[PDB]
């Protein structure tokens, strides 16, 4: 896998960010993470939806360097969103959320699953500690 630089344009929610990637604004959906939603023509504002959005927003906004890391399968989903692992100053946003109990490991579509084991290890650790989603 290889990380490439990108520039923050705008944070959308817990699992979606808008980035400038190779001179193009794109919507990126965080691989292997499912956060409670703020906006969703599907049941509204789940508990933690707001906390999850806040966490991603602060993390990518206070970063001096943003990197996108594609997995080894398809890099876009059917809605044209890039599918990647995003790093804010060397730290993976996807893992940070799972570790804090603000997301659950979801949507595993092979072969876009390189870090699934690493994230599931983080999820168990957060459940163990009864954090947010798991409290
Ligand atoms: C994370 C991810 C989502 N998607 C699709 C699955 C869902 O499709 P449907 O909308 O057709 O059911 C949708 C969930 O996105 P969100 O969780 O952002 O709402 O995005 C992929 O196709 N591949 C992925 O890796």
């Amino acid at each position: 896998l290889h990380k490439e630089p990108a520039t923050l344009i705008k944070a959308i929610d817990g699992e979606t960010v808008k980035l400038m990637y190779k001179g193009q604004p794109m919507t990126f959906r965080l691989l292997l993470v499912d956060t409670p939603e703020t906006k969703h023509p599907k049941k509204g504002v789940e508990k933690y939806g707001p906390e999850a959005s806040a966490f991603t927003k602060k993390m990518v906004e206070n970063a001096k360097k943003i990197e996108v890391e594609f997995d080894k399968g398809q890099r876009t989903d059917k809605y044209g969103r890039g599918l990647a692992y995003i790093y804010a100053d060397g730290k993976m946003v996807n893992e940070a959320l799972v570790r804090q109990g603000l997301a659950k490991v979801a949507y595993v579509y092979k072969p876009n699953n390189t870090h699934e084991q690493h994230l599931r290890k983080s999820e168990a650790q957060a459940k163990k500690e009864k954090l947010n989603i798991w409290s």
